[PDB]
C-alpha cells in the first residue's frame, strides 16, 4: 500500500510527527528498529528537562514556548502523565558561565518570568543545595519536567487510533528517492510514499549517507544515575527543582526525586564517542559513570549522594555547532531531515513534530527554523 508519508525512526521526533500527520487524516507509516518507547535510543531514563529561557541561545525560545503548550495539550489528551512543573534552576560561578549569562539574556529578551538569586539565597531557598557564595542563579518557575517515554507512548497511541501504522522491530537499510515518490527498503519489505521524514536519532550518523549526505554527526554515550536522597529536601513534593548548571569542569542536569525514585543526575558536557550499534548500554562498566556523578553531588547536593538505585545509558548525537538540523534535503524537496539534537532536543519534540508535518505536507513551516538549516557552514569540518 502506498502511503502519504513515511516516517523512518518513530522516536522523539518521528512519533510527534506521526501524531501531527495522523490528526489531519494523512495516511502515515512509521517504521522503527525497535518498539518505541524503548531503551536503545535517546529518549529513555524516564525524565527530561524543558526550559524556556534558553542558555544554548535566545532564538530557541519561541519553539520552547510552543512546545510547552503542545505538552499541556498532550496532558489533556492522554491518560499517561506528561509534565510536572518543577521549575528549572540554572546556576554557576558569577561571571564565568556563558550558559547562565545567555539564560539570563534570553529571559529578558522574551519577557520570561524568572527569579534571580545569588550565593546563600540559593542555599536558603532550596535546602539540600550547597553552592559557593560567588555563584549566581536564575530560576524559572513555570518550566519543568517531561516524562519522555510517556510522551512517545501517548503520541503513538493517539496516532494509531487515528489510523497511523507503526511497523516495529524493522530496520530501514536503504532509500530510493524519485522526483514524485520515496521508497524505503527493509528486511520485512519495501514501502513507498509521497513524502519521507528521516528521524533515526544516533543512527542518522550511519544512514544519511544512503541519502548522499555527508554531515558530521557524532554519537555519544551519556549515562544518568538515580541516587538515594534525603526526601525531606530533594523530593518534588517539597518543591526541589529540576536543574541545569555550569561548574568549572562542565554542565550537569538533574531532577528532584519523584515518589521516592531518588534524585537523578547526568553529566552533560562529557560522554564517550561511540557507534550506536556497538555501544555498551550497561551502566557502571566505566568507573567514570558513577564517579563523575558523585563528584558533583558530594560538592553541591550532599544529601542526594546515597546508594545508586538505578542507572541508564542513553545517546546524544552532536553537530559541530550543537544546533539541530531540521530542513528539507537539499536535493529532494520530498524528503525531510531531523537530526543532530545534540543532547537538548527532547523538550522541543512536540514543536518539532509540528514543523516536520508542515515541511512534509507543504515544503515550508510557519516556524523560524533558519538556525537549523542543513546548508549552514558551521555544520562542516
Ligand atoms: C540520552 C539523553 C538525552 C537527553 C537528556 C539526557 C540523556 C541521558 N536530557 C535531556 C533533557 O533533559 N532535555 C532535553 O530537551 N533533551 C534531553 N536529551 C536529548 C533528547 O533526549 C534527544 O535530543 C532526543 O531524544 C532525540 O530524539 P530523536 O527522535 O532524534 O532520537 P530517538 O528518540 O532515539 O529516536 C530515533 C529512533 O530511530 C529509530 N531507528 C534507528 N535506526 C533505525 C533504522 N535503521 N530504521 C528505523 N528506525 C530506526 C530508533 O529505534 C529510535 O526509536
Ligand atoms: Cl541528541
Amino acid at each position: 500500500t502506498h502511503f502519504d508519508v513515511i516516517v523512518v525512526g518513530a522516536g522523539s521526533m518521528g512519533m510527534a510527527a506521526g501524531y501531527q500527520l495522523a490528526k489531519q487524516g494523512v495516511k502515515t507509516l512509521l517504521v522503527d528498529a525497535f518498539d518505541p518507547p524503548h531503551t536503545n535510543g535517546s529518549h529513555h531514563g524516564d525524565t527530561r528537562i524543558i526550559r524556556h529561557a534558553y542558555g544554548e541561545g535566545r532564538e530557541y525560545v519561541p519553539l520552547a514556548l510552543r512546545s510547552q503548550e503542545l505538552w499541556y495539550e498532550l496532558e489533556k489528551e492522554t491518560h499517561h502523565k506528561i509534565f510536572t512543573k518543577t521549575g528549572v534552576l540554572v546556576f554557576g560561578p558569577k561571571g564565568e558561565s556563558a550558559f547562565v549569562a545567555e539564560t539570563m539574556e534570553a529571559a529578558k529578551e522574551h519577557s520570561l518570568t524568572v527569579d534571580l538569586l545569588e550565593g546563600d539565597e540559593i542555599n536558603k531557598r532550596w535546602p539540600g543545595i550547597t553552592v559557593p557564595e560567588n555563584y549566581n542563579a536564575i530560576f524559572e518557575p513555570n518550566s519543568g519536567v517531561l516524562f519522555s517515554e510517556n510522551c512517545i507512548r501517548a503520541y503513538r497511541e493517539l496516532a494509531e487510533a487515528r489510523g497511523a501504522k507503526v511497523l516495529t522491530h524493522t530496520r530501514v537499510e536503504d532509500f530510493d528517492i524519485s522526483p514524485d515518490s520515496v521508497k524505503i527498503e527493509t528486511a520485512n519489505g519495501s514501502y513507498t510514499a509521497d513524502k519521507l521524514i528521516v528521524s533515526m536519532g544516533a543512527w542518522n550518523s550511519k544512514l544519511l549517507s544512503k541519502l548522499n549526505l555527508d554531515i558530521p554527526l557524532q554519537p555519544y554515550r551519556q549515562v544518568v544515575g538515580f541516587f538515594e536522597s534525603d526526601e525531606s529536601k530533594y523530593s518534588n513534593d517539597i518543591d526541589f527543582p529540576g536543574f541545569m548548571v555550569e561548574v568549572p569542569n562542565g554542565i550537569y542536569g538533574g531532577f528532584p526525586s519523584f515518589g521516592g525514585c531518588g534524585l537523578k543526575l547526568g553529566y552533560h558536557t562529557f560522554g564517550q564517542k561511540i557507534d550506536p550499534d556497538t555501544i555498551n548500554r550497561e551502566f557502571g562498566v566505566y568507573p567514570e559513570d558513577e564517579s563523575n556523578l558523585r563528584a558533583f553531588l558530594e560538592e553541591y547536593m550532599p544529601g542526594a549522594n546515597g546508594e545508586l538505585k538505578r542507572g541508564a545509558v542513553c545517546m546524544y548525537t552532536k553537530t559541530l555547532d550543537e544546533h539541530f538540523i531540521i530542513d528539507l534535503h537539499p536535493e529532494h524537496s520530498n524528503v525531510v531531515i531531523a537530526a543532530g539534537f545534540s543532547g537538548h532536543g527532547f523538550k522541543f519534540s512536540s514543536g518539532v513534530g509540528e514543523v516536520l508535518s508542515q515541511l512534509a505536507l507543504t515544503g515550508k513551516t510557519e516556524h523560524d527554523i533558519s538556525i537549523f538549516s542543513i546548508n549552514r557552514p558551521a555544520l562542516k569540518e
